[PDB]
């Protein structure tokens, strides 16, 4: 027991592929920023990913709002994750039956499962949510991220829904590579911990979203990886806000480590 | 609460446009019955939605799970349930921050907003998942299904959670329209009432679904409408099938209904 870098976690017996492949760029890199492409034209989602690519250890997706996609959006956007070194996580946010959620997960127009490294889901609908997803996860190589707790205000995932999230990740290793939370959750150093509603201000937008630096994330809360969107691409400059917001969690995440 | 017929509660007070809409179809046609459309061609969805229109008083879409999806589909889709008369519900789970969840019910390629006259989600973000929709469905007259319970093993919709989840649509009233679970969770007449994990046996699937009869939710559980997909779909006559649904739940009702 201690805290472990990203780089000697990455070498753990029980660690997961996709999460050993982000956890080497992430040391790599020196990055633990996930970047919020929440943009509706494929052109802007990939001359986000170019510019910023070198700055964040992962994008993350909603491909649905995307007015113009397709296929060849996505091979081209994994080209650009293999060239600058990052992880394309589509916050899809499974929570069905399992029975609809593969078919969600796999086919259809989006075909997720066909370039997404990692997806998310809710506990809500019990494991079978997990189990339906894994049938079409685990053949791809894919990973799984269980959101535990939620930013917004009002959010339910708390006490006894967070650790029912919790005991289903353990459950089911070989598939769910991490949470989706505002804090360190598990002890289980295999597991990530990825942190939305993160910006350097206090605040937060008029329709639930509440906001947390990375000092107070990453370092006070021990969660590994920051999501920020608006905080950045709002921003006038935004590779220098990309910087800005990785230098400010990588320099949490080395403070904790000692 | 006595027992009021759907011709009443769509002349009811709060009632809103959709909901009156809906309660009136179905007293018209005698059908409490939502087919789950779980199809990924769209000349199989329509095909059902022609020669079932007339047995259902719903539709409910997984668009994201067409493989061959365009807005041309949906128009078609559209003329149906305009001249079977029944609504189109897309089961589409909104599950994320309001910001958010506004941009996946407006834009994006499925542009659900400007097709669907219902669509459901999930309360675990908190009430800025109701607003973020709100924003986009209040001027287009669409409706809301809070997601109070689940009908899968392990579901976390339970106690508080279900109670949370019908304080928010209590308070949003004028685009929350219902809910979707296993009984009547709601003493307001105003509210729906949709349930699905439904089959005339009370059985299951490998991946957590859970099954009980029209009867057992409908009488006995004072659920409004079932909602039903394998059934239904895997039957070799799907018409004969939906006709013996349609039958089982509207009993269900008028025994009750007293
Ligand atoms: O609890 C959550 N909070 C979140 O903010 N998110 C996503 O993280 C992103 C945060 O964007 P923001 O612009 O930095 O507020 C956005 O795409 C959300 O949908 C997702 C979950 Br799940
Ligand atoms: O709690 C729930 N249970 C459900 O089964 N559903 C949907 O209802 C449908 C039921 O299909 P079935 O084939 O009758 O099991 C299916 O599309 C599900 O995604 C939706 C909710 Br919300």
């Amino acid at each position: 027991a201690m805290e472990l870098s990203f780089g000697a976690r990455a070498e753990l017996p029980r660690i997961h592929p996709v999460a050993s492949k982000l956890l080497r760029l992430m040391q790599k890199k020196e990055t633990n920023l996930c970047l919020s492409a929440d943009v509706s034209l494929a052109r802007e989602l990939l001359q986000l990913a170019d510019a910023l690519g070198p700055s964040i250890c992962m994008l993350k997706t909603h491909v649905d709002i995307l007015n113009d996609f397709t296929l060849d959006v996505m091979k081209e956007l994994i080209t650009l994750a293999k060239c600058h070194e990052f992880l394309i996580f589509e916050d899809r946010k499974f929570a069905d039956i399992g029975n609809t959620v593969k078919k969600q997960y796999e086919g259809g127009i989006f075909k997720i499962a066909s370039w997404a490294d990692l997806v998310n889901a809710h506990v809500v609908p019990g494991s079978g949510v997990v189990k339906g997803l894994q049938e079409v996860g685990l053949p791809l190589h894919r990973g799984c991220l269980l959101i535990a707790e939620m930013s917004s205000t009002g959010s339910l995932a708390t006490g006894d829904y967070t650790r029912a999230a919790v005991r289903m990740a353990e459950e089911h290793s070989e598939f769910v590579v991490g949470f989706i939370s505002g804090s360190r959750v598990s002890m289980k150093p295999e597991f990530l911990h990825l942190t939305p509603g993160v910006q350097l201000e206090a605040g937060g937008d008029n329709l639930g979203q509440q906001y947390n630096s990375p000092q107070e994330v990453i370092g006070k809360r021990g969660s590994d990886i920051i999501i920020v969107g608006r905080g950045i691409i709002s921003a006038a400059d935004r590779l220098e806000a990309a910087e800005m917001y990785r230098k400010a969690a990588w320099e949490a995440y080395l403070s904790r480590l000692g």
